[PDB]
DNA sequence: ATTATGACGCT
DNA sequence: AGCGTCATG
């Protein structure tokens, strides 16, 4: 009744750049614009591995994690851009720099949480209150929402996509109560107006297009963002949740696309998120633990409390390279050379980070994988990071991992290493 | 022979 | 601390 909380206290947006690395390459090279194109890492093995795909290329079935040679079988005219290689490894600096450009624009509208290289959550609650105060009870025109979809509409008693979008928006706006400054639906709508403005600013000032979701929490905003891509935004209201979730596979909700989600499905014998409502909070906690159970109980009703953290910068700065199959490192010279390459890239990135962001990392994490281990990381060990010096950092990493060499010989390394990873962590202001 | 990251939970 | 899970450009 009146005391059952409904999780409608915040306005949260998730902004996600469309096919991000592709857009960075298309800005730089106009010949790639409005073409089926993909971004690849490396080239010798099967043409390189695709990591980002333009929407034109997706129409042919090209996806991430596909080898370029196979993508070319699906789309012979596919255009490819290669990630830069420095010190023998992929170097993602261009995309990190482009990400900073976008995150700085977003931060003008509200405090953001950098969730990944190309996506950020936005807490718009206060900005919405402000814009509502300025509105003075004036209604929201559909002209202010030119790329917004309202999930679940139109409904009830034209065969073109834009026409359907507009009918849904008109139904939504007609049902809006514009005088209640505390109406959650009105707050979401104003949030969407703000996000239209933020997305327009990103495109004007960078050239990059993005999609966005607007809802009452991070999980719904992320889900909403995915409903209409690319270059569109979607409002998921609290009221839209029962219908949306009634046919939503559990794996589509963030955090449930892996083992936990598969166990929800198998243990409870359900398929869709809405089916979770039939279980008590204690039942869900008994199966999935106290934290997961309470989270599932609320989430399946559209309610989630995780805050938008005020954090625009990554918490760690890392450098990683796999040495698959026959390229695995089997000599101490090899291991030292690659640790040095990784450490030199890490030093460059850390020095730039210290100048830009007034902080210093204090912990170096070294991770390796040995040949034949199913896990992605075979061993992880930390040591002190007291100086931004690549030779020191690589020597320290070698000292930390050298007891892993099973070889009786000091020159050989066995079993050979299939992955090296150096990560700087535990930043302190300076 | 996917790869290169990056966040966060568990114990 | 070191490990596992989830994401997924
Ligand atoms: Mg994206
Ligand atoms: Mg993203
Ligand atoms: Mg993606």
């Amino acid at each position: 009744g009146p005391h059952m909380a409904t999780g409608q206290d915040r306005v949260v947006a998730l902004v996600d750049m469309d096919c991000f690395f592709v857009q960075v390459e298309q800005r730089q090279n106009p010949h790639l614009r409005n073409k089926p194109c993909a971004v690849v890492q490396y080239k010798s093995w099967k043409g390189g591995g695709i990591i980002a795909v333009s929407y034109e290329a997706r129409a042919f079935g090209v996806t991430r994690s596909m080898w370029a040679d196979d993508a070319k079988k699906l789309c012979p005219d596919l255009l490819l851009a290669q990630v830069r290689e420095s010190r023998g490894k992929a170097n993602l600096t261009k995309y990190r720099e482009a990400s900073v450009e976008v995150m700085e624009i977003m931060s003008r509208f509200a405090v953001i949480e950098r969730a990944s290289i190309d996506e950020a959550y936005v807490d718009l609650t206060s900005a919405v209150q402000e814009r509502l105060q300025k509105l003075q009870g004036q209604p929201i025109s559909a002209d202010l929402l030119p790329s917004t979809y309202i999930e679940g509409l139109p409904q009830g008693p034209t065969v073109q996509k834009e026409g359907m979008r507009k009918q849904g928006l008109f139904q939504w706006l007609d049902s809006l109560q514009i005088d209640n400054l505390t109406s959650p639906d009105l707050q979401l709508t104003v949030g969407a107006v703000i996000v239209e403005e933020m997305r327009a600013a990103i495109e004007r000032e960078t050239g990059f297009q993005c999609s966005a979701g607007i809802s009452h929490n991070k999980v719904l905003a992320k889900l909403a963002c995915g409903l209409n891509k690319p270059n569109r935004q979607t409002l998921v209201s609290h009221g839209s949740v029962p219908q949306l979730f009634s046919q939503m596979p559990i794996r589509k909700i963030r955090s449930l696309g892996g083992k936990l989600g598969a166990s929800v499905i198998e243990i409870l014998g359900i398929e869709y998120m809405g089916e979770l409502t039939q279980f008590t909070e204690s039942q869900l906690q008994s199966h999935f633990g106290e934290k997961n159970g309470s989270w599932l109980y609320a989430m399946c009703r559209g309610i989630e409390h995780d805050p938008v953290k005020p954090r625009q910068l990554p918490k760690t700065i890392g450098c990683s390279k796999n040495f698959p199959g026959k390229t695995a490192l089997a000599t101490r010279e090899q291991v030292q050379w690659w640790l040095l390459q990784l450490a030199q890239e890490l030093e460059e990135r850390l020095t730039k980070d210290r100048n830009d962001n007034d902080r210093v990392a204090t912990q170096l994490v070294v991770s390796i994988r040995v040949q034949g281990d199913k896990r992605l990381s075979s061993l992880r060990r930390c040591c002190a990071l007291t100086r931004y010096d690549a030779h020191k950092m690589s020597h320290d990493a070698f000292t930390v991992i050298k007891n892993c060499n099973t070889s009786g010989i000091q020159t050989e390394w066995s079993p050979p290493l299939t992955m090296l990873f150096l990560c700087a962590t535990k930043f302190s202001a300076s």
